[PDB]
């Protein structure tokens, strides 16, 4: 279990990684060490699909207040 | 301490969305709650910067296994 034991897989290391980017200002080096141990190809598709992600987040942000439509 | 107690600002907030994101399939309602309460302002100023790290990270990641240029 990659959630509860805080070890998933590259996707998971990368997600952790963000975490530790916008959380703290040093990630810890286990992160650090099985970074480079990520497929650039999964990172590639792994980052297109975070960056859509952060896409519908930032939709949905504006859309909980609504822009103040009322 | 944000990063201590697991609950920093907005700004931590949607870092804690996007790890839950791609560590798990279901966040936590408690950022859930927050969620809402994030600007989006600074979610779009969040969002852009994200983006920005992800963006850099990816090419690091290349840089990492240097495309193997040996």
């Amino acid at each position: 279990a990659g959630l509860l034991l805080g070890h998933g897989p590259i996707r998971m290391v990368l997600a952790i990684l963000a975490f530790l980017r916008f959380t703290a200002i040093k990630p810890s080096l286990g992160l650090i060490n099985r970074w480079g141990s990520v497929g650039k190809k999964e990172a590639m598709e792994i980052i297109k699909k975070f960056k859509k992600d952060l896409a519908a987040m930032l939709r949905i942000i504006n859309a909980r207040k609504e822009k103040k439509r009322r």
